[PDB]
This record gives structure tokens, sequence and C-alpha cells, in this order.
């Protein structure tokens, strides 16, 4: 699994692939579909665990940013917290959030990160995309958020063995 | 253990073995029934697992369809999520599978709720290797029938896995 | 890893992934060729491990298919105890896959040397997943040549093995 | 640790950063060079590990490619398979090497792997090398295989906790 | 500890051992009867666990079988979904068999629930040793009564398992 | 430690030594009282454990055997059942009771346990103490209870590292 | 890592570096700020742990504060026996550091509550190293304000720690 | 840690050390008072263990003196059964170490309540040295006081365990 | 497994039992012969592991004896620190040697003891027999060495697990 | 075991108890002396571990003493690194500990070598217990002899230790 | 164990403790002499091990400096080399420190020989501490000489390091 974000020139984007494995050794799907909309559309989430899970963690946090009026980062920590706090889901996938302003990442451990350069990403093959967009923004910045993160999935899809080229990309 | 369920050719058809296997080297049933017909046999269903945890989730499953109208995909997501709540029926290792008339749908413990592309899954021990049997049967051997499909994908992965016999039963919708 | 092989209707197939994965995590190459052939053109061999361990192996056999007047089954045999006699290839847990015109056999770590029931059989991560579908094709599809059933076997390994790819060189006999 | 060659356009390079780490915690040098010129400088070898080890193996693998007259994959076979044979240095460190026509890595498993696309990397941040090398080779081939090596370890160490930003390139 | 049960020609009975063990390795009662009768003499149980276990077991079977009119099969299938949930009861390790007129049933802490096929099954150590006795003797030796055949599988299963002993008392239905 | 309790001859004993050990290598005490009377004198009682743990365990079988009128099987089993109820002391030291008709050994495991020939010893000494009053029952039946109550505990101090010869007997 | 807090020659400082890291590998942030005000500025404090727990524990330390007239002692000391209270916040292996204009506190998971014997001391992975900085600069560089010896004393553990980066904030009170 | 109550001629004294050490290798403090007063000057108390649970254990144990009229034995019991059942507060590892007038005792977190047969205990890391040198003492210099024999079986265990420092406090009552 | 050992009234006496169990779980005999007769007949000696060890240090133990003109206790030790001295046979199971005038036990740890009172014994059940063969010698000293020997493994036999009472008995 | 060592006021010493363990558990002998004399009565030596391990490094030890002229320093270091160079005696987590007229040495497995700062130091299970006595009587008993102090702070060890008992048998040289 | 060198203005120091701890909690030498002179008073090594390893490593060092002619950094590599090689002194643990008039170098068991940028390094338990004490007072302290250097560092990673305690001997070239 990976899942990419990026804020590029008032552009906003999250790619992820479609592999499903289990037990780290057999393919189950292909095709999943892991960059869900919330929040009336103004919000793209990630999760790199199961879909049980990112349901379970999107609802939660639907309910924060109602209640914060759209307030990422507060939304964010209070549900690392919330989420920390639970006996079940303290886990270790990670979420990704992204609204028009911020980019964000939320860990099972409780750390909620906003990138540096406006780019970030999770899952097992998630360094391979940010190595790649890092390259890609510093000497090829005449790409599209949405072109950027396709290519940086698509390069972490030819390393990760558990990330394949089944890329969508959703843009804000 | 091995249950697949394959939709092929206007059919849908359900089939698993019988062995019941205790620490892993100890046969004491060879002609169990795993394949159970829920929701007034409009629904398929099997579970890789023990007998109490079967019938457990299979009463919430059903409850959880009468809630939904009959949606197959959204019950299966609120009880993957009740699954994964509670501390006492939370098995990493066991999985469900469901089935009716359009759709097939296997329940991790682990929480994932998969819908297989082709139209064919398996679960068990011996599961993947039923389910290769049945990608190349589907690919080459078209001509088969849904249930047959069923029973050949069954008997391969009997030979092959250690936890699963060749007294297979079918049930078709 | 993949390596699956088939004597089917007078004909010999042996193929390969192209996959090479490191830490079970990371993929480093994508076209490699584990199938080589051996002896004069007259076997062909592939071992699911390193390279370095497969060269040591290939050519340790090689010898003894020359020592023992191109006998493949003893040739194995003896092998298969001089590899558990050195400290090094002990710890190995791949295996090796051996076939000429008239015979396959499978060399392990264990000590063991298997000639299949049905003239077909593979190793590596998704071995069991190419086996399933080569028997399923050997039974439902025998008008395939040994070259195609070699192939697709592999195709279905590959779309459930993570550490098999599609990249696949189909080595005849 | 991080080692990456890239041949381009006819130009070949390996660079390498200069950390020094103990016991996965500490500091202990950051001008290291790791990259050495081997086999009358036709050679640019560099390796993941300890200095002794990697002088061990430069040392038995001259003789090898003096004996196999240059033979860049023959000398590294059989080195892997005399590597895999002493009871000490059988190791997960990596050696990648590499001449005017091929590069390859090495590992104490045995492996010796060329790289499909005239590019490859090993250590801690070596994956993030190879990341960020692959996007530069297919979106700014008008760098040169020296400026390509440069900019795929300086990614790396920016990611990479073991690999830090005082890199050297040598070119054949 | 050896508990095994059979239902033969118009008979039931269900023999175990006496010996308790503490540390896998001292011996601290020999003429322990582990045979319990239970519902008004019509049940038959036993409990490969310590005593604390088996009469919480025993009662709380007990009080399904009054709850489901005697029915063996659903009052086993109840417990057996109760024990796993409980906290306490999910860790261990034993399993239970019950026995009336018409069925035996094992109950396991896996939530496992077995009908055998032959009317004859065991628990315990030495369980899966008197299972081959009395399978051997069912086919070899039916005209030994269910009485004389699990007094003579438990005496087996007495010589190969370190913690069954030959005090046995069998309890007939 | 080691709790041997034997009826013989109409007279019931039991005899404890007096050693404590704190991390199974460092003595603490030697003149510890391990035996207890309870239930208005009609009870031996002895436990293998710590003296917070024993006092709780002696507590409970005191109402357990007053709602039963002494009925020390009765007693002991529901004391079993309730004591593996427990979070806390579901504890691998066990628990031995004597009246003047039958004696019971209880452990946390759950197990109840009445002798076959009306001896039977705790502790990690126990299975020395009950080796030589079983010798001493069958070569020596000359010697009263507590005579062999208190040669039993007295072999099992020459051999076990945790048990000690200050050897306390007491009488029913 | 890093966050040092020195009471020097009338003065109070707190720094702490910038580096975020995952699985304790890979650097996801380099320009965090890890140094917090509190209770109407008049206080500064820094947790080694992660965000969700740092916040959660200043507002517990805050209240504290108001309950407790401004008294860092008694407040740090009622906070960490509830911080071990706590099922949650037990198993973190992190430490929470607090001063104000006249004492330095350090509070643990394990309960522990320090003060320093010469109003210095740091936390986190490359704490040791500023603590050795601090202490060395005290004794021969006490010309040395505290902003500077805090900002010194982080860049030498920045050279040595894997987990510590140069990006030092240093929050005077 | 060390820390040793000794009664000797009439005196009562408690020693203790002032080392804080953290990970079993990094010192923090130097000059911790682990000795208290509690009771209003009438009991001796130490704590191997953190602040926070010391301060929770010494409150308790007050709690159990005023309600226990004053009987040391009586409230320590009751408060080692109380220990054991919270889980929050169960601490194998730590000991707590109480002394009046009249008697010495250790309470430990396995639950044991031992009162020395020759008035005379330690706790910590370095107890057992300190319980030494205090025996040694004890029997060829008696003519020592009990709170220079309280500081000398401190200064021998300071000088062989690396948890025990010389910056020793003597409390007498 | 248990052999046990006694000189009593100047008559020397050993006694094994005759089960042999397999994985700690499966009884696979219940008739070995376990003391062996050595050195012409002058010495019983006994093995707690398998036979091929057993003959293996039996064999070694009586060239030492010829080496050293019967000296139990100078072929015992050379015997120890060779047993130790090899690779395979450095084994758990201990070794006990009898002549007329000392009884000794051999442990592959090196450990060499001579009992205090004339008897001691080895294998799983051995601490038993010898905790019965001591109040036997001390409330029963009208038994014979032989009688001794036999009493002490049927205590042991009724205990433990790996004990049976196929017990032979064999007197110098 | 303990054996300790001292050399006071112009004599030397040195002490064992008897007790023989196995499995850290069992008592096999009472009456053991584990202080041997050695190089013509010239040398007093103990060994913490077992009797075949104790005479070998004895003999070698003895060796390297006609090797040295007697030196205990040098002979003492050479033996330690033949006992680390030996793939055998490595593993021994056992000490050694040797005496002359004028110098008290103890070797490792480690490779150490320690001459103590005040003439006296112990080995084995309850030496840290010998040594806290014995230094608490060099400093406030120092009228008793090195006969005395050694016999007397193995008796301190034996009330402490499980594995030392009073069975000590002083060695003067 | 802490021992460190550094070169400044002129002058070449090497510092170290004398605390030796055996089991990682008990002291039995407070005075050792860790810093050793070498090759004719030339080289200045130091050792964090045992005795017997320092003085083996030290032979074949200084053997190594003979046959390179005083070649401190290719006699450190050579020795690495034979280092790992040999099987019976391979110690990943240990670590080597030497020095003379132009270069400082650090020999690891892990095999890497690193020379200080900024020449002064240190090895052993303590060693980062009074590496980073030393960097804070070359650069705010150039005012001290190198053997003042070397006593302050050591100084501060005493106070630190529960395993170095404060009696440094300084030994300059």
């Amino acid at each position: 699994t990976t899942i990419y974000a990026v804020r590029h020139n008032g552009k906003a984007a999250m790619a992820g692939d479609g592999q499903v494995t289990l037990g780290q050794q057999v393919i189950m799907k292909q095709t999943a579909r892991k960059v869900r909309r919330l929040y009336e559309g103004k919000v793209l989430a990630g999760f790199a665990g199961s879909v049980a899970d990112a349901f379970t963690l999107f609802e939660k946090f639907e309910t924060k940013l109602q209640q914060f009026s759209g307030n990422l980062e507060r939304a964010a920590v209070e549900l690392a917290q919330e989420w920390r706090g639970d006996k079940q889901l303290r886990l270790e996938a990670m979420l990704i959030v992204m609204d028009k302003d911020a980019i964000l990442v939320v860990s099972g451990t409780g750390e909620v990160i906003a990138p540096d350069d406006d780019l970030i990403a999770i899952g097992s093959g998630g360094n391979y995309a940010l190595s790649a967009g890092r390259a890609l923004k510093r000497h090829a910045s005449h790409l599209s958020a949405e072109e950027m993160a396709y290519e940086s999935l698509k390069v972490a899809a030819d390393i990760c063995v558990f990330t394949n080229d089944n890329i969508v990309v959703e843009t804000l």
C-alpha cells in the first residue's frame, strides 16, 4: 500500500494504489480504492490499514471536523489522542488527511506530522513515493500535482512488493 | 479447511471440505458441513474457524442483513467493524465467506472486506490453492459449470493442503 | 520466485518469473532468468535461492551428470547427500528443480528427492499456486502444450504471490 | 549509509555519503569516503559495512578481476560464493561494483543483481536514492550521471537517519 | 489423562483413567474418577482439565440441558459460545466430552463441537491412542460390548501415555 | 518452602519450615510460621506463596467452610473456581487444608486433590517430604503423625535449597 | 529528540530540535517545535514522545497548575501518579520536562520526579549528550547565558544523536 | 538504591543513598532523599522505586495506620493485600521499608511481609550488601551506635553496587 | 528414569527402573536394563540418558579404570573433563558409578559428587528415591542395601511419570 | 557457592563452603572442600564452577606457576588468555580465585584479572555478601585475624545465599 | 568504563577511569589503570573490555607497528581485519583506542576503523558523554590544556555513567 499527497501550484492531489495483501504474502485484490472524500468533498483522506478500521477513523475524523469548523490540525490531534485512547485501535497503520491548505499524517503512535515541503506519503512504499516526489518537486516542477502524485506512486509500485500500479489520483 | 465460492455462467456455487483438525496435527472429523445457507436460502456462507464462532458470526450477519435490507456489502462492513471492536470475538486468524446471487465477499478478522474482481475467491488454509485452480479453470475451461468448478478447485486444494480432504460438499444457489 | 516444470504429451517445459526481492519487501530486478540449461542442453534446472548458490549447485549437479552417464535420479540423490553434508548449503531453505526428457526431480535442503506422480511440480514462493494451476490445466485443459501449461501456470501464481511477477521465460526441451 | 551508482549517456558515476554510525544510535564520523577505485581505476566499488570487511572484499574482488580479465559478472559471482563460503564473512552488508559497461550488487546472501535501468543503490537509504534516481532518469534526463548520483544521495540523506549530506561523487 | 466414549451395538460407555499429574512430571493421585453422571443420570460427561473447571462447565452444561429439553447438540453449542465468551475459561486448553443415549459430542476451548462419524471419540493426553485402539476394535472386534471397548481402549492408551494410568473406571449408560 | 500433612492412627498433623526466599536466591527470614489454624481450630491450613495471598485465601476459605458447615471438599472446590475467577490471584503457589477426616490440596490451576494414602505435601520441596513420608508410612508405621510430619520435613530440608530445618509441627 | 533546560545566572531557557523520526529509521519532519509555553507563559514544557501524548499531558499539567496555585513541584507529582494510574499512558517510554522561573522538573512514565542538583537537565534520545555538554559549559564557560548554553548543548547532541538535528528552537523565560 | 534500617542499643536508624538511575545505565540525580518520616514523626519509611509510587504507598499506609490504631504489623499486611489487588499499583519489583520504635517491616510487591529476626534489614538493589555489612557489624562491632551502623552499612553497599552512591542520609527516631 | 545406589552394612546395591520415554510424552519400552557391570564386575554403573551415549561413556570409563588401577574418583574426574571436552557429548544426563568402597555421580556439567551418607541417585525421579532412601537409612536400618534400593525406586516410581516399577536390583 | 580470600595483618586465608547444588534447586553434597592447595603448598586456589573444570584450570595454573618462577600475576594473565582461547572453557560463567603470601587475584571467563584494592575479595553465588562482611570487618573489627575474618565472612554469606551452607573450611597460608 | 583521547594545542592526552564492573551490577575494583603506553612510549592505547583481551590485542598491535614501520593507520586496519577473522578473539562489543603524536584511531570489534575529524574521541560505556563534554570544551573553553580537557571530560562522564567512576588517570605523550 502507498498513498501519496502533494500540494503544488495551488493544486492538491492524493494518489493511491489498488493492491490488497493478506499475511504479507498473497494478493487478494488489485482494484481497491484507498483515497476517500470527506467533509463535503473538502478533505482527501487515506488509510494504510483495513477497510473496517479506515471507515471507523474516517467517521470519527468527520465529526471532529464538523466540531471544529474544518480545523484540520485540531481535528487530527484529538482524533490521535482518541485513537490511542481506544483499546482495540491503539494498530500501526497510518492516516493521511489533506484539505486545500494543509497536509497531515496521523499514526497509531499518536504522531501528527505536517510535511515541510507540502508532500508526504504513508504505507509500506510511502518512503519511495516520498523520495520520488521530492526529486520531482525540485527537478521537474513543470509537472502538476496530479502528475506528480501519479509518477511518485508509479515509482514506489515498481519497488514495493505490496504496491501495484493500479493508481487512482484524486484532486481537490 | 478450504471453502471456495465462484459465480460462473449465471450460477453461484460454494464448496467446502469436511476435515476438522486440532493442534495442526490430528484429525477428529472427516465429514463436516462448512457451507451453510443463510437469510432464507438467499445467502451462502462459510467460516474458516470453529463451530461456535461460525454460529455467532452467522447470527450477527443475518441480523445485519435484516437491518440493512439485504445489502450484503453494507452488512459485511458493519459486521467487520463490530467484529474488530469485540475483544472476545476478535480473531485475526478467522475469515468469513458470504455470497448471494449478485456478489461475493470475504470478511477478515484483520478487518478487510474484499470483493473479488473475477467473481471467485476462497478462504481457509488451502484457499489459495483452490483460488489458483479456479482461476485456471475459468480461463481455459469455461465450459464447466459453477458447481463443477467449485468441486474441481476443492479437489485440487485437497491433494495439496494437509488440512483439507476430498469430502467436498457443493451448495448451489 | 516461482519455477514450474511439466512433461506433458511428449513435451517438456520449465518456466520461471523474473522478480528478485531483497528483505521480502523491495524489488531489485524484474527480468531475471532463473531457468538455466545444463549438460549439453539435455537438462533444465532451476534454483529458488540466490545466484551464488544456484551456480554452486548447478556445477556440482553437472559434474555428477557426467559422473553417472546422465542418470538424473542418481545424480540428484548423491547431490542431495553432499548438499546436506556441506556445513554451508545445509542452511539453505530454497530448493532445486531439475528435469530431462524423461524425468522431473526436486531436491531440497531437507535432503528430499521427489519425482512427481503426474510429471509436474513447482518450487519457490508461489510454486504451490502454479502447481494448483498446472494440475487443473492437466485435467481439464489437456489440449494445451507443455509450453502453454508452464506459462499459464506461472501467470496464475504471479497474480497471487507478491514475490512473483509476469516476466516469465519458458525454456522448452 | 547510501551508495548509488548510475550509468547515463556514456558517463558512469557512483556517489556515497560520509556518515558512520555505531550501534544504530550514535554518529562517530561525518567525512568517511565509501567509494573506492579498483582494478587500475576501471572499477568503482562500494561497501555498506565496516572498513575492515570492505577492504577484505575489495582485495578478493581485485584478484578475481585479474583472474578473469575484467569480467565483472564472473568475478562478482565467484566472490559471492566465496563470500558465503567463509565462516566469518557469511554479514548483511552489500557490495556494489561498476565498470564502464555494467553495474552489479553483491549481497552476503549470495545475490548478484544487475539493474534493469543502469542504476542501483545499497545501504540503509539505498532504496530512497534508487527511488529518486528513477524519477530523475525519466523526468530529468538532461542531468548528467554525476548530477543524478549527487541529487539521489541528497534525497536519501534528508530521509535516512544513517545517511548524511557529505556526498562525494566519483566518475569513471 | 484419557477419556474415551463409545456408542456401540445399542450400548453407551465412557471410561477414564485416574492419574492426576502436576507440572507434567509428578503424580499426586492415582484413583481419580473423571467420568461424572449428569442430568438425572441421562448424560455422561468428562473434562480433561482441572477439577474446578470441570465442575464449572458441568453445572453450566446441566443448566442448558434443562434449558433445551435435554437437547445435547444445542446445549453443547451454546455452552461453547459462552465458554469462548468468558475471559476466564477461554484460555483453557482442555476439552469437554458429553454423551447421552443417542449422541456423543466433544466441546473445546477452540469453540469446537464435533460429532464423531463412527460414534466413538476421546479426549485428553492419550485420547488419540485410545481413539486408535477403539477404531481398530470397532472394525475387527465388533463382538466386544461398548463397556469392554472403552475399557480396552483406555488400557492401550495407558501403556503409551505417561499421563494415563490403568485405574480405569467405566461408566455405562 | 515445604508443608506436609499426614493423617495416621487417628492423629492428624501438618508441618512446615520457616525459610522465606526472595528472587529464588536470597534468604530474608528463617523463622516464618506457615501452618495456620482455621475454622475454630478444626482445620489446619498452609500456603506456599506470600503471606498477603495466604491470608486472602485463608479468609475466603473460612467463609466457605461456614457456608457449607465444614464440608472441606465443597469449600475447597468453590474456592478453587473463585480463585481461578480472580484476575490477580489466577499464581502458581498451592494451598493445603486438612480437618479431622480429609486432606486436600488446592492449586491456582484449579486442581483439588485428596491424597490416596492420607499424606500429601506442597511447596518447592513438597515432593521430597512426600517421598520420605511414604517410605515412613510403609516401613516405620510405629511413628506418630507428628513424628512422621517432622521427619519428612527434615528430609526435604536437607535436599531443597528453599526449605530450612526450622520445622514447626501442628496437630489437630 | 533532545530537549534541554537550564536555569543559569538568573535566566531560564529550554531548547529542542526539530527532527521527527518514524520507526527509528526515516525522517518525516525537520522543523518541529517541541518546546511549548504553558500557564499564561510562566511555564515551559517539553515531551520526548508523540504529539498526541504531549498535548494530553500538557493540558493535564496545566489543569493542576491552576489547581495548585502554580506550584510546579506538587503539580508535577500528582500528574505523575495520575500518569502512572492511566492504563493508556503507563506504557509510554518518553519523559516530560517542565520549568518555571524557579525550578526545573522531569516527569517520567516510571513515576519519577527529579529536580536537577545543578539546575540543568535534558530528555530525549540525545538528552544525555546535551546534559554532558551543558555540565561542561556550566563549569568552564559560565560566562555564557542560559540561552547560549541550551543552544550550544543541543548542537553537541545533534552531532552525535542520529535522532536529533540542528533545527534548534530556544524558548527563554 | 539501598535503604537500610537497624534497631540497636535502644535507638532506631534508617539510612539511604541519593542516586537515581534510569534505564539501569544513566544517573540523573545524586542527592535524593529516600528516607521519609511518616505518622507524625513516629514512623520512618523508605521506598525502592519511583517518587509517585512512593508517595502513593506512603499515603495508603498512613491511612492504614490511623484505621488500625498505629499497629504497624496489621497495617503492613492490609496494605500488602491492597497492593496486590490494585492492578495499576502492582509492582513485583518495588519494596517498602517501614520502622517505628518497636518493629521493622518490609512489604514486597510479591506480597511478602517480613519481620527481621535480628531487628535489621534492607531493601533496594544493594540492600543485601548493606544487610551483609550490618550483620557483621552487629556481631563483631556492637560498640557502634545504630546511626553509625546504618551509615557504615550503606557505605559498604555503595562501594559494591553500581546503583548506590555514598551520598548517605541517616534518619534517627 | 531413576537409578539409585546405596552402600549399607558392607553390602552395595544399585537399582534401576525399566521405562524408556520418547519426547517426554510416550512410553516405548517397559523392560529396559539400566544398571551395567563394569571392570571385571567390580563396578556398578548407570546412565540416565540414551543407550548409545551410555555405552560410549561406559567404554571410556572402563579404560580410565584400567589406566588408574581401579581408582574410581580419578577415573571419574578425567572422564568428566574428557566428557566436557567433547563437542557432541558436552548432554544433561548424569552418570552414576560405584565400587565396593565409594559411590560417585558424574554430570555432563563436569560435577563429580560423592554422597555424604553412602547413598545417591540420578534421573528424573532420582531426588524422590534419594528422599525415601534417607528416611529408610535413618528409620529402617534393619533393611539390607538391596531392600533399601528396591523400596526407594518403588517410591520414586509412584511419583515420577518417567519411572515405572519394573525395578531390577544389582548387588556387588 | 562462596569462596573468600583475605590477606590481613601479615596472614593469608581462603575459606569456602561445602554445599553442592544441581539445577539451582537440589543439594547433592554438604561437605565439599573447594579450597585446594597448589604449587608446593605456596598457593591457595578456588573455583566457583564444577569439579572437572576446577581441576583442569588448577593443573594449567600450576604449570604456568612453574613456567614463570611462581609469579602469580603473570601466570594468572596468560592462564586468562588461554582460558578465553579455549572453545571449551570460554562458556564457563564461574570464576577462579588464587592467592599466595603477597597477592590475591581473581580470574574470570570474561578474561578479567583483578587485584583487590584492600587485599580481600570473593567469588561464587554469595561472594558479594562475604565481600561486604569482610570489608565491614576490615574497617571496624581489624583485631580479628585473617582466619577469623574469612570464616566470619562466609557465615554471613551462608545466612543469605541459598546456595551456600555453613560447612566452611578455612585454609590458611 | 570510559577512555578518552584528545589532541589539543600541541599536546596529546588520554584519560581513563578505574571502575571494573561484573554482571553490569557489581563493582570489584575502583583503581584500575586502563590507559597503557605502547611502542616504547610513542603510542597511548586503551581497551574497553577485559584485561586478557587487552593484552592480546596490545601485543598484536605492537607487532603490527614493527611490521608496518610505525604506521598507526595501516597497522590499525590490518589488526581490524585480523580481529574479525579470529573467531576466538572476535568481540563485537569491545573497542580499542590508540594514539600517537600525530593521529587518533578507534578499532571496532564490528570492524570499523575511525579517525576523528576534530582530533578527539572516546570509547567505553560512557565514552559518548566524555565525547560530548570534550567537544563543548574544545569549542568554548579552548584555554584548557589537553590533559585538563581529558580529565574534565572523564569527570563529566563519571557523574552520568554508572560504569565509570572519578578515579581518573591521565597519560600525556
